[PDB]
């Protein structure tokens, strides 16, 4: 049903809310929730851990089965798997891990995957343990994605910084 509420317009196609993406997926019933994935689709923490836990490990069993056919994803790559109880689809997207010297230029490639989906509920890619500046990631989102993105940002202090950088 894609019932997004309380999202702040940043651009004509990029929206942002200070919210837990799991709680968002349960209220919004989005067609697509984006996972901040690693190449092995091992959902051990952050957004991936959160989404998987909310599926009571359904996502992790499907993910393994995919990895068995594919081997690992490419950095900048994605797959479309079931959203389980959270969404029709989960778009698992691998942003570069700049901690491991993966090139920040691959963040554009990661966001380009969003353009395959009319409307997405999504985190910022390559933030947190992936080590990219989240405000940089938002700029790459805005520059790259032309389909309708609804970004959920868990942390209020980071949310305010993001909105201050974008609108002030
Ligand atoms: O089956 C569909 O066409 C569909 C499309 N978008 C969202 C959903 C959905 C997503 C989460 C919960 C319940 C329903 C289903």
């Amino acid at each position: 049903v894609n019932s997004f509420s309380g999202y702040l317009k940043l651009t004509d196609n990029v929206y942002i809310k200070n919210a837990d993406i799991v709680e968002e997926a349960k209220k919004v019933k989005p067609t697509v929730v984006v996972n901040a994935a690693n190449v092995y689709l091992k959902h051990g923490g952050g957004v991936a851990g959160a989404l998987n836990k909310a599926t009571n490990n359904a996502m992790q069993v499907e993910s393994d089965d995919y990895i068995a056919t594919n081997g690992p994803l490419k950095v900048g790559g994605s797959c479309v798997l079931s959203g389980h109880n959270l969404a029709k689809h989960c778009l698992h997207v691998v942003g570069p891990n700049v901690n491991k010297g993966e090139d920040i230029q691959l963040l554009k490639s990661a966001y380009e995957n969003f353009n395959q989906h009319e409307v997405l509920l999504a985190p910022l890619l390559s933030a947190g343990i992936f080590g990219a500046d989240p405000i940089h990631s938002l700029r790459v989102c805005v520059d790259t994605v032309r389909t309708n993105v609804y970004l959920a940002v868990f942390d209020k202090n980071l949310y305010d910084k993001l909105v201050s950088s974008f609108l002030e």
